[PDB]
């Protein structure tokens, strides 16, 4: 039922200046060892797909840079096990 990781907990956003933030979550349940996370983010109204891969399940935060002021973004965080990638936790924010 949770061989691939469950969804992470709700995303917490912390502003770090005008073009950066910290995105944070908590480690999701999994019946298999967690291998890491992906953080995918994209302008709400369209743009390039950005991805940060975090190969350590103990790191549940990351600093995201070069964001556009006054623009809205969709962040999607997933965790990986040997069984595959789990469902995303989605959170949105305006910079």
């Amino acid at each position: 039922s949770h061989m691939v990781p469950d969804t992470p907990t709700r995303l917490v956003f912390s502003a770090l200046g005008p073009t950066s933030l910290r995105v944070s979550w908590q480690e999701p349940r999994c019946e298999r060892p967690l291998q890491g996370y992906s953080v995918e983010y994209q302008l709400l109204n369209g743009g390039e797909l950005h991805r940060l891969n975090i190969p350590n399940p103990a790191q549940t935060s990351v600093v995201v840079e070069d964001l556009l002021p006054n623009h809205s973004y969709v962040f999607r965080v997933r965790a990986q096990s040997q069984e595959g990638w789990g469902r995303e936790r989605e959170g949105v924010i305006t910079i």
